[PDB]
C-alpha cells in the first residue's frame, strides 16, 4: 500500500490506484471533479 507510505490520517487516504497519498476532502466534497461516495465512505469519513 503506498509504497510503505503511511499518509495523514484525517486529511489523507493511500489510494491504492496509484499507490499514493490523496486527500481526502477531494473524494468527499460532492463539488469536486474526483468526488467517489464509496471511497469517500471507506477511506476517510470516519477518520475526521
Amino acid at each position: 500500500d503506498c509504497h510503505g507510505t503511511i499518509c495523514h490520517p484525517v486529511n489523507e487516504f493511500c489510494y491504492v490506484a496509484t499507490e499514493r497519498c490523496h486527500p481526502c476532502i477531494e473524494v468527499c466534497n460532492n463539488q469536486t471533479h474526483n468526488y467517489d461516495a464509496f471511497l469517500c465512505a471507506k477511506e476517510c469519513s470516519a477518520y475526521k
